[PDB]
């Protein structure tokens, strides 16, 4: 059947750690107290979970309070593990509190507060400098939860808090992260469509870090060509046809082909034949100040059909791209 895959970095983290460490069910969780926390108002309701902006009464601090939905409560061991193996890295959602929610009966997680920007009005105002500044900084929290053992599988821009009169990030929700095993095969139905990778579109399970790379790279696309979301699907056979009218179907056949993947036979009627298109074709008048060609080698780095291919966390922050970049 398919031909196995493994990472090309970060290969073995978790299977020398103490079982404590990625046995996340195994992992006992002590409760904080939920009157600590004064609920002002709800930010949002997603499918797993509902997020509000909350004021810690012992400390006067605002905070972020997520209270799980039933369906999510399940995963919550597998969660807090990642953020409490997480808390401290670079550019990584702090995990505060967690307390028993006393409407929902089910787990509530407190979080640092972060003044973020609607990513829909802060992307059509992104400087060529902050774009590649912010992406440096996302790829320090990726380095840091890969080199972790640890899978984010949703980064999207609604994943990415950015304070942008400090100048700050924070990779937030850790809600479909996943400790690394080689050779596990995992749930393909992780990320949100228009950032899921090739291998989740065409059922390839044995992914690894390598995907969190390929939404990476959709982000820097909408960002610098000014088209969010940059592969617009409208379902996730349609999302992969979006991305080979880009990167081409002969490029998407070897990569199959690679791996011995066999393609859903739906995509024989609307798939096509596609040459890949030169980048050249997304640049225009308004958005040219946010292309170089810095910036389109390093997405042709990220935007392969080939998850073994694509940079790491690592190489990428090693790109020209961010030599303009204080550090
Ligand atoms: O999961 C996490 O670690 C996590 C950490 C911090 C955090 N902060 C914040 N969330 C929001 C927010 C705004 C609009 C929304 C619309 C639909 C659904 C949700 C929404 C959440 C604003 S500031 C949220 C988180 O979910």
């Amino acid at each position: 059947g398919p031909v196995p895959s493994r990472a090309r970095v970060y290969t073995d983290v978790n299977t020398h750690r103490p079982s404590e460490y990625w046995d996340y069910e195994s992992h006992v969780v002590e409760w904080g107290n939920q009157d600590d926390y004064q609920l002002v108002r709800k930010l949002g309701r997603g499918k797993y979970s509902e997020v509000f902006e909350a004021i810690n009464i012992t400390n006067n601090e605002k905070v972020v309070v997520k209270i799980l939905k039933p369906v999510a409560a399940a995963k919550i061991k597998r969660e807090i593990k990642i953020l409490e193996n997480l808390r401290g890295g670079p550019n990584i959602i702090t995990l505060a509190d967690i307390v028993k929610d006393p409407v929902s009966r089910t787990p509530a997680l407190v979080f640092e507060h972060v003044n973020n920007t609607d990513f829909k009005q802060l992307y059509q105002t992104l400087t060529d400098y902050d774009i590649r500044f912010y992406m440096y900084e996302i790829l320090k929290a990726l380095d840091y939860c890969h080199s972790m053992g640890i899978m984010h599988r949703d980064v999207k821009p609604h994943n990415v808090m950015i304070d942008h009169e400090h100048r700050k990030l924070r990779l937030i929700d850790w809600g479909l992260a996943e400790f690394y095993h080689p050779g596990q095969e995992y749930n393909v139905r992780v990320a949100s469509r228009y950032f899921k990778g090739p291998e989740l579109l065409v059922d390839y399970q044995m992914y690894d870090y390598s995907l969190d790379m390929w939404s990476l790279g959709c982000m820097l696309a909408s960002m610098i060509f000014r088209k969010e979301p940059f592969f617009h699907g409208h379902d996730n056979y349609d999302q992969l046809v979006r991305i080979a009218k880009v990167l081409g179907t002969e490029d998407l056949y070897d990569y199959i082909d690679k791996y011995n993947i066999e393609l859903d036979p739906r995509f024989n009627d609307i798939l096509g034949r596609h040459s890949r298109k030169r980048w050249e074709r997304f640049v225009h008048s308004e958005n040219q100040h946010l292309v170089s060609p810095e910036a389109l080698d390093f997405l042709d780095k990220l935007l392969r059909y080939d998850h073994q291919s694509r940079l790491t966390a690592r190489e990428a922050m090693e790109h020209p791209y961010f030599y303009t970049v204080v550090k």
